[PDB]
């Protein structure tokens, strides 16, 4: 409380903002590639069955 | 009592003034560093724990 060296609220706010930027990056990928699973990182099993099909 | 060669009241007054000056110096150090434990002299166990942390 009332510290000058530490600001935990800014840390939690930056964590929530980084989560929002991660969701926005996922939506940007969904928009530009047109696929909900555009790579093995999205879902390896469905992407594997898709490459085989 | 009624001595000219000594003044005990000035001695106790100097002791109280030195205590007040030490408290003001501690408050100045806390205003400076921003830490209530800025060094090992303040509290060595908690200080070493914070250093490892």
């Amino acid at each position: 409380l009332n510290s000058i060296n530490t600001n935990s609220g800014a840390l939690i706010a930056l964590q929530n903002l980084n989560s929002t930027n991660a969701e926005l990056t996922q939506v940007q990928q969904r928009i530009n590639t047109g696929k909900k699973i555009g790579s093995a990182k999205d879902n390896g099993a469905i992407w594997a069955t898709a490459k085989n099909q």
